[PDB]
């Protein structure tokens, strides 16, 4: 599913991710933007063999099971194509796992690079919250 902007807000917001460690659901709602451009079937290979799923774009390596990816530690403890689901809340439960691991959003090259130092407020406005 392709979520709308204000759409995806307020599910997260819903699920518990405004504020969150810290972080502003304009922050999250920035993340997905530029991870998966909102739509939850997103994957993308990495050279290391890994791969990324969902809006999130969750790694195989460390966060969920693939089972094609060796050394894979699986440690939100579930399937990776859960994290595609029309439903986001495999994908909130494990990020909030990861968020919360010490290195905050750093974890999401995207975020770092283009959402980390703006105004991420504009990615919530105008919406019914
Ligand atoms: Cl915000
Ligand atoms: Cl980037």
């Amino acid at each position: 599913k392709v979520f709308g902007r204000c759409e995806l807000a307020a599910a997260m917001k819903r699920h518990g991710l405004d504020n969150y460690r810290g972080y502003s659901l304009g922050n999250w709602v920035c993340a997905a933007k530029f991870e998966s451009n909102f739509n939850t079937q997103a994957t993308n290979r990495n050279t290391d063999g890994s791969t990324d799923y969902g809006i999130l774009q969750i790694n195989s390596r460390w966060w969920c099971n693939d089972g094609r990816t060796p050394g894979s530690r699986n440690l939100c403890n579930i399937p990776c194509s859960a994290l595609l689901s029309s439903d986001i809340t495999a994908s909130v439960n494990c990020a909030k796992k990861i968020v919360s691991d010490g290195n905050g959003m750093n974890a999401w090259v995207a975020w770092r690079n283009r959402c980390k130092g703006t105004d991420v407020q504009a990615w919530i406005r105008g919406c019914r919250l």
